[PDB]
């Protein structure tokens, strides 16, 4: 259902992790799982973008812009809706691992603007979350 909510969920889940408790149910399970075999599908290029990412708070909203408009050029699908939440969350942790963990506030409202302004129409057409919820899991 709510855009917001699937975010919030997803982005306290990665930070819980890495022991940062962010102040800020079957789809957020699906969600969970999808973005993890996505990292373990493309961990070699993970530890090369990692470090090629120079993130401030002078340059995020405008690398978060580049890099979902690259994604969603060539259309929507839930594999590119699975990496857009992927990007998102690796922002976030990278937000706290160099101490700018004021972001990742930012970075939430960027992905929740972004799914109920660009995502909404392609989601709602193909069923909403459950649809997710089915091909997942
Ligand atoms: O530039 C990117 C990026 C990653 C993917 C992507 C999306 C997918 C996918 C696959 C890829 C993909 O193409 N890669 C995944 C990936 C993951 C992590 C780090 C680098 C890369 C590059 C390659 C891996 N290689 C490339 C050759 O063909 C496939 C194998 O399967 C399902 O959805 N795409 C882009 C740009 C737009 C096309 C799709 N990031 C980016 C952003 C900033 C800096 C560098 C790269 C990016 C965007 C979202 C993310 O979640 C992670 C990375």
């Amino acid at each position: 259902y709510d855009n917001r909510e699937i975010v919030m969920k997803y982005i306290h889940y990665k930070l819980s992790q890495r022991g940062y408790e962010w102040d800020a149910e079957v789809v957020h399970l699906t969600l969970r799982q999808a973005v993890d075999d996505f990292s373990r599908r493309y961990r070699r290029d993970f530890a090369e973008m990692s470090s090629q990412l120079h993130l401030t708070p002078f340059t995020a909203r405008g690398r978060f812009a580049t890099v979902v408009e690259e994604l969603f050029r060539d259309g929507v699908n839930w594999g590119r809706i699975v990496a857009f939440f992927e990007f998102g969350g690796v922002m976030c942790v990278e937000s706290v691992n160099r101490e700018m963990s004021p972001l990742v506030d930012n970075i939430a409202l960027w992905m929740t603007e972004y799914l109920n302004r660009h995502l909404h129409t392609w989601i709602q057409d193909n069923g909403g979350w459950d649809a997710f919820v089915e091909l997942y899991g």
